[PDB]
């Protein structure tokens, strides 16, 4: 019988799924049967992330109306559209359209959508289930697929495989192996990068000094699980928030490079579908830098792709500040930092100091002298107390907040520049790898207003220390030692040491058995563009045929989704309703091209 395999049943491999019951009507010859074997140790619908059974302190950072895994009639896909529920009108009142859900939530709904897909599978297809992590992808004698599980059973005769194996486990770095010896050597704990659902907070004792090293999402899930995780709570009196202690939690103290916590996203004003359209980086625009990078003479990000975006941001900041219809069609008009941009702002009444910086936007202290920890204290309590501001201004109204909620809504015509070697090598190395998507993230991708207004409530009641910009950190004999070396007297050994990040994805230094035996047997490769390695797993175009070390794409293997992170620019993001989204038109395409190749 007819056969194939999808490995992951997370968010993509289920819409894989889904996709694949879509279009069996179409694309099966009548009276052949498909068996679809779905693989993950995780109950699948959810996978690892999104599993039910995990805390329900830890949220998402996308709103409820804006998480869905149907296709909708905006959605530009061969397949057909099957419309269903967002997360929001699945979960009958349980969340608001505008508020962030439970993971746990998401869980309950991607369990739902696994189990209606088997409901509504059509007779061609047979779905079988499998709790097992596959562990070998090898070429059979005739060409079709074997697939080793590491519950002992073996798929065979399998036409087609899908890999949507997400956020895979990755080798511990240089500096997390001394950091584990020296945890081992001094009975202390060490906590690697990881999902912070997956980690054991019930180790670190009430009055534990430990540091988190991190500031972006990972470390308010700590932040969370070590204070409301753990008997906290909080009241708002007269609009100000307070925590009130359980008296269970640690010293908890925070750093990073930067120094600071991401920023929090703009109350979402645009309801489920609205978006920023873009009209600096247009389509039109990316069309252009496609047609040079295929005739073999690629833009670089920094001269010819970044002053395109910062014009798209600094023009929705100023149309956000002026509110006049003539502006915004004569500051379009100019090119990004002509002198007239100026003479322009300066016609409708705005001021110097109410100009945009991006110095002082991404380094917002770097003016300033700190004498010691509660001067930084009370500038970082200032600087938080301004951004929830902002963020209730919203992502419309609000001019800083809708300018930078820009970077979200350009997403995908950024993809379209830079995904498939769209840039220089050096350029996607230094420019976008080193700067601009960490910076993206510092601005763009950050947490709900809420979570900055529950940090600021923990620096209040003291249960919550940030200790400043250049986060320095050495092994000591009992203890790690960290410090802010632009904050005097901010020194304080640590007893457990969090590494409040997830593993990037990184093909060379694998944990995933499956992919490590293909990359040894020369089954994949790392994406090389001009000599950068990114380790992504190198796919061709849509519909992502795996390639291997000779660069041949393999006509039954597909790869879809965060091993791909290098060839595709933010793979760890799910799929958005009524805006054509990319991951469902991904889904559809491996899912036709794996019919395809099933029914010759
Ligand atoms: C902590 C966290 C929070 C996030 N929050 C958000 C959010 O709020 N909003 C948002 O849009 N996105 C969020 N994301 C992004 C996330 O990447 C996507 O939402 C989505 O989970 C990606 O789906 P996926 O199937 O590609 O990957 P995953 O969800 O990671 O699914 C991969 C699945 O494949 C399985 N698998 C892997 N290897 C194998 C193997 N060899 N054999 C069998 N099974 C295997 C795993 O067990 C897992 O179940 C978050 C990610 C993380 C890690
Ligand atoms: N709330 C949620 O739904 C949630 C939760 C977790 C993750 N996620 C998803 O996963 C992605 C990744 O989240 P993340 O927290 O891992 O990344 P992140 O949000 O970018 O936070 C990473 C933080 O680690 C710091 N950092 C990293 N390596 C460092 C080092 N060696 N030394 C010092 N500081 C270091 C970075 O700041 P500096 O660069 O300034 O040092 C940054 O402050 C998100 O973008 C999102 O898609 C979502």
């Amino acid at each position: 019988p007819l056969s194939v395999a999808v490995v992951g049943a997370g968010p993509r491999g289920t819409s894989v799924l889904e996709r694949l019951c879509a279009s069996a009507p179409e694309l099966l010859a009548p009276g052949v049967r498909l068996t679809v074997h779905v693989v993950d140790p995780a109950p699948p619908g959810p996978g690892r992330v999104w599993r039910t059974a995990q805390s329900e302190d830890l949220l998402m950072n996308t709103v409820a109306s804006q998480v869905t895994l149907f296709t909708d009639e905006s959605v530009n896909c061969s397949g057909p559209i099957l419309a269903g529920p967002s997360l929001h009108e699945w979960a009958d009142g349980a969340i608001g359209p505008d508020d962030y859900p439970t993971r746990a939530l998401y869980g309950r709904y991607l369990e739902w959508v696994f189990a209606r897909t088997l409901r509504h599978a059509p007779p061609s297809v047979r779905v079988e289930t499998h709790r097992a992590r596959a562990v070998r992808l090898d070429d059979a004698a005739d060409g079709r697929q074997h697939l080793a599980l590491d519950n002992g059973r073996t798929l065979t005769g399998l036409s087609a495989v899908v890999l949507a194996q997400g956020h895979l486990p990755v080798r511990p770095s240089a500096a997390v192996l001394r950091d584990t010896e020296h945890a081992d050597r001094h009975a202390l704990r060490h906590i690697p990068p990881a999902n912070p659902a997956d980690v054991d907070l019930t180790v670190i004792s009430p009055g534990e000094p430990v540091l988190l090293r991190g500031l972006g999402l990972n470390f308010f899930d700590h932040m969370a699980l070590l204070t409301t995780g753990r008997g906290g709570t909080y009241v708002r009196e007269d609009g100000v928030l307070r925590y009130v202690p359980s008296g269970r939690e640690p010293r908890v103290y925070a750093g990073s490079r930067r120094g600071l916590p991401y920023q929090a996203r703009g109350d979402n004003a645009k309801g489920p579908y609205g978006r920023h359209l873009p009209e600096v980086l247009t389509p039109e625009a990316v069309s252009a830098f496609r047609k040079r990078a295929d005739s073999g003479e690629a833009p670089d990000f920094l001269r010819d792709i970044w002053p395109l975006v910062a014009k798209e941001v600094e023009t929705v900041y100023y149309t956000a500040l002026v509110r006049h219809p003539d502006f915004a069609p004569r500051y379009l008009s100019l090119p990004y930092g002509d002198p007239q941009e100026a003479e322009l702002l300066a016609e409708f009444g705005v001021d110097a100091d109410a100009r945009w910086d991006w110095e002082r936007v991404s380094r917002p202290y770097a003016q300033r002298e700190f004498a010691h920890r509660g001067e930084w204290r009370q500038w970082l309590l200032g600087y938080l107390r301004a951004d929830a501001a902002e963020a209730l201004r919203g992502n419309v109204d609000g001019p800083l907040k809708a300018a930078l909620d820009v970077l979200r809504d350009l997403r995908n015509e950024l993809r379209l520049v830079v995904d498939h070697r769209g840039l220089r090598g050096d350029s996607r190395r230094d420019h976008l790898d080193r700067w601009y998507t960490p910076l993206n993230a510092f601005l763009s991708i950050g947490p709900p207003r809420r979570r900055i207004e529950e940090l600021t409530a923990l620096l209040e009641a003291g249960v919550v220390e940030v200790l400043g910009p250049r986060l320095e950190v050495t092994r000591e004999d009992g203890a790690w030692l960290a410090r802010s070396p632009d904050v005097p007297g901010s020194a304080v050994r640590v007893t457990t040491l969090i590494e409040a990040r997830l593993p990037e994805p990184d093909l060379g230094q694998t944990a995933d058995a499956l992919l490590a035996h293909l990359r040894e047997t020369g089954q994949c490769r790392a994406h090389v563009v001009d000599g950068y390695t990114t380790g992504g797993i190198d796919v061709s175009a849509r519909p992502y045929h795996l390639v291997d070390r000779e660069g041949v794409a393999h006509p039954r293997r597909f790869a879809f989704g965060v091993p791909t992170e290098g060839v595709h620019w933010v793979t760890a993001a799910g799929a958005r309703p009524g805006v054509d989204s990319v991951t469902l038109s991904d889904a559809d395409a491996v899912a036709r091209a794996v019919l395809r190749v099933a029914g010759q």
